[PDB]
């Protein structure tokens, strides 16, 4: 009943968990628990096609990051995701990016630049920075807050379209 298998990736903190499960039980994680490999599953209406979606969320850190590629393999589609106020992790987007294309053995694959913590006010990577980024990748950049849900729908939703271009 057609399913979509999407990959949140991206540095340590930056709040990949907490999008997922914004996004899958609406309500926001406050504490930090890092991430080995979760999955979650939800059914959902998009632009009118009733749809399941399959979402990893995936280790930043590089201790809990043993076999992330095999799980990054099945992926459709990728998040991936750096924080607005954590500018290392804005530099590092290109790695995630670099082993997304090894494990798709593709440099096409649907994916969409999200720089989280938007409701932060010390930012220190500008959007046209990430814009000019996206643009290069020829992908979609979109802002979010897993703490107010801003631009979560639209982050998921976005590579679900992306996907459907494909
Ligand atoms: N203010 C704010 N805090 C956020 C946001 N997203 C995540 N956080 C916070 O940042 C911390 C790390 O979030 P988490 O989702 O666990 O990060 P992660 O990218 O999954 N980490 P890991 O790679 O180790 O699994 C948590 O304390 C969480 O509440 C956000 O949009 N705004
Ligand atoms: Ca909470
Ligand atoms: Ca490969
Ligand atoms: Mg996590
Ligand atoms: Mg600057």
């Amino acid at each position: 009943m057609t399913e979509y298998k999407l990959v949140v990736v991206g540095a340590g903190g930056v709040g990949k968990s907490a999008l997922t499960i914004q996004l899958i039980q609406n309500h926001f994680v406050d504490e930090y628990d890092p991430t080995i490999e979760d999955s979650y599953r939800k059914q959902v209406v998009i632009d009118g096609e009733t749809c399941l979606l399959d979402i990893l969320d995936t280790a930043g850190q590089e201790e809990y990051s043993a076999m992330r590629d095999q799980y990054m393999r099945t992926g459709e589609g990728f998040l991936c995701v750096f924080a607005i106020n954590n500018t290392k992790s804005f530099e590092d987007i290109h790695q995630y990016r670099e082993q997304i294309k090894r494990v798709k053995d593709s440099d096409d694959v649907p994916m969409v630049l999200v720089g989280n913590k938007c409701d932060l006010a010390a930012r220190t990577v500008e959007s046209r920075q990430a814009q000019d980024l996206a643009r290069s990748y020829g992908i979609p950049y979109i802002e979010t807050s897993a703490k107010t849900r801003q631009g979560v729908e639209d982050a998921f939703y976005t590579l679900v379209r992306e996907i459907r271009q494909h």
